């Protein structure tokens, strides 16, 4: 019953997701079989999180067509290239088990324009060839995208980035919608310290529901697609229910107005990591 997104590359994608991070393999499997089970269909991984195969198996085992999985993974910072990026795409689908992913992005900016261009041009290859239905960004800022786009005239479906209440993004949301891109959320119950903030505890409190549900609800609100995660299957399935109510206006203002620029992941402007 999950709602689904457009892209400006006519795919489309459910509106919410489960991503396993740096879960070990054993975590990263159950996790991905849980979400599945409670009706998850968006998964997102990385090459960098070294899980991609932990991830296959749970996908393999779960008896839900493939055409039914939308399957996100990550170009890692040290595989950057135009040749190398298409290399580690085909290398991304063995470790999956998959003839195929949904989604394929940049992880990270890296600190190297040349490098990230030539990845891009090597990610279109990608989806040229079938190796991924879309392609797309991770952590890219106003003046990356205005890199990618003004070089190659072909603008990422995704830019996934933090997002929560104390770093809500307007300003790189507006960017994004300009440009067609959709915003995916990732990190929005930030690392679970928000579920005891108090402006979000009053909302959930007034609607006789969970602070994680608030966060999560409000995200969707914003028009993102929401990427969460749990290693509980109790709380995993609770994660995907947001969808049984609305915030107020007035509630989704005051968790507008929490923003403090506070970073959980690294920052993308500085970080040449994956
Ligand atoms: N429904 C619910 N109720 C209570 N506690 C919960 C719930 N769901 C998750 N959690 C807990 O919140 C904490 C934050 O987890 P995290 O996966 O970093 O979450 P983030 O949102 O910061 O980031 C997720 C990102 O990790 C990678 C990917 O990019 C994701 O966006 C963690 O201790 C979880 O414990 P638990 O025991 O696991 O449930």
């Amino acid at each position: 019953a999950i709602p689904t997104v457009t892209l400006n590359d006519d795919n489309t994608l459910p509106v919410v997701g489960i991503g396993v991070g740096e879960l070990s393999d054993s975590e990263a499997e159950r996790s991905v079989s849980a979400a599945l089970e409670a009706g998850y269909r968006l998964i997102d991984t990385a090459a960098a999180y070294g899980n991609e195969a932990a991830v296959g198996r749970a996908i393999a085992a779960s008896g839900i067509p493939r055409d039914e999985i939308y399957v996100t993974t990550k170009l890692a910072t040290p595989d950057q290239g135009f040749t190398s990026s298409q290399a580690a795409a085909r290398a991304s689908l063995e470790r999956l088990g998959l003839d195929y992913v949904d989604l394929y992005l940049i992880h990270w900016p890296g600190g190297d324009t040349s490098k990230y261009v030539d990845s891009w041009g090597g990610l279109m290859k990608v989806k040229e060839d079938g190796i991924a239905r879309s392609i797309g960004v991770c952590n890219f800022g106003a003046e990356d995208l205005e890199t990618i786009v003004s070089l190659t005239y072909f603008t990422p479906a995704v830019n996934q980035i933090e997002l929560h209440p104390l770093l809500n993004q307007a300003a790189l949301r507006e960017v994004n919608a300009g440009y067609n891109i959709v915003t995916e959320a990732y990190g929005p119950l930030g690392v679970g310290r928000l579920l005891d903030h108090p402006a979000v505890t009053a909302i959930a409190e007034a609607h006789g529901r969970t602070a994680a549900q608030v966060l999560l609800r409000w995200s969707i609100q914003l028009g993102n697609v929401v990427i969460s995660r749990s290693a509980n299957p109790e709380r995993i399935a609770s994660n995907l229910d947001v969808f049984g109510f609305e915030l107020t206006a007035d509630e989704m203002e005051t968790l507008n107005g929490l923003d403090d620029g506070t970073r959980f992941r690294p920052d993308p402007a500085t970080y040449t990591g994956s």
